[PDB]
């Protein structure tokens, strides 16, 4: 008898969709429990840590997204081939946590002129230096993959993180960076996932 | 195996890599490094941070991914992958309480500190005593998460420690008795008696 999968979070994409890019990856199955502001007055209080995204495994509720992550990577096989590629792998997952906090106020700001601002803002201090690094990892790797030899959370991390982007940076002067997103973006389950979702300002 | 952990001189966000290792009996090389030195080791670390982990020349970033790492050599991440998930989101909270900490850490004079602290106080401060109350509460062993301990009771207890001065355990008796419990754990022990006095 197979786990039953149960995650929460509102109605986008979030500190939720690595997850569901995971789910959809893997090809496992899960209910994918979007929820509002209401319903979520009622349901904090009861979670372990005051937020969202949480896992329900089978009756056995777990908190945090990088937590989760962790949890979904390892049963489906996507940190990497030993401790030291999990960890660099992580690594990477929670230096990516870091640029998405402070983005942010950028990805719920509807104005506009504002939101190019809040962007320009960050464009030296963080996206470029994000874009050269991830760009250098992918340069020296054989097989076009952040850690190792095989997709792993952190490519979908990446991959994940360029998409909320892509409207503000250009790939063309990164092209490790273009060719790896177009390759996870056509991995199947992936591909069909970035079709059939709710598309969601943020 | 050569590990060596590079940081700042203050506890902060390596001290429980470095109460893993007291905790193991682990031998590390504990490499502190000035404000003026890490300017120019910075560009040539994986993310621009500390800290540091390398094992016999080869670098980790990430205080979390250092702490998965030595945490599941160590036998600190539980007895399962859900043990250790669940030890893992314990950390992560416990990292969002640790950011917002940072200003009041960092703040020496007295008064602006403490209202830095009493800001965080109904916020932030008590809501994570009265969740790690509870959970303890939940176990029959005293341990955060099941009946070993583990990287989550490390950081529970430093998180604790750094609050010392500013929270009654009075109200708390499971945290308070944890807090014990940990604190006179072999190395533990220890590496709190021998450790640099810092001010964070
Ligand atoms: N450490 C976290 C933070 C999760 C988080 O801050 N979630 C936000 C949404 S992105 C949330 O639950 N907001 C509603 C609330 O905090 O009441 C995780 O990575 O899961
Ligand atoms: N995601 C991090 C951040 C580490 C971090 O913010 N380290 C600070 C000291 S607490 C730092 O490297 N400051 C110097 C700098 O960022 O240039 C981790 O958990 O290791």
């Amino acid at each position: 008898q197979m786990e039953k999968y149960t995650l929460t979070y509102f109605n986008g994409r979030g500190r939720a969709e690595v997850i569901r890019l995971l789910f959809a990856l893997a090809n496992v199955s899960y209910e994918d429990n979007r929820i509002t502001r209401d319903e979520w007055k009622y349901l904090k209080p009861r979670t372990p840590f005051g937020h969202v995204p949480m896992l329900n495994v089978s009756g056995n509720v777990l908190g945090e997204s990088h937590a989760i992550e962790l949890l979904l990577g390892g049963r489906f096989g996507l940190l990497g081939t030993n401790d030291w590629e999990e960890a660099k792998i992580m690594a990477v997952v929670l230096n990516i946590d870091e640029l998405f906090q402070k983005l942010i106020p950028w990805t719920h700001e509807k104005n506009t002129t504002k939101k190019a601002e809040l962007f320009r803002n960050l464009s030296e201090s963080d996206v470029m230096p994000f874009l050269g690094r991830y760009e250098k990892f992918l340069k020296e790797s054989t097989t076009g993959h952040i850690v190792g030899n095989k997709v792993s959370v952190a490519d979908l991390t990446v991959f994940n993180m360029l998409m909320t982007l892509d409207d503000e940076v250009k790939l063309e002067e990164y092209p490790q960076l273009a060719s790896f997103v177009n390759k996870i973006g056509q991995m199947p389950g992936i591909k069909e996932w970035i079709k059939k979702r709710p598309k969601t300002y943020f």
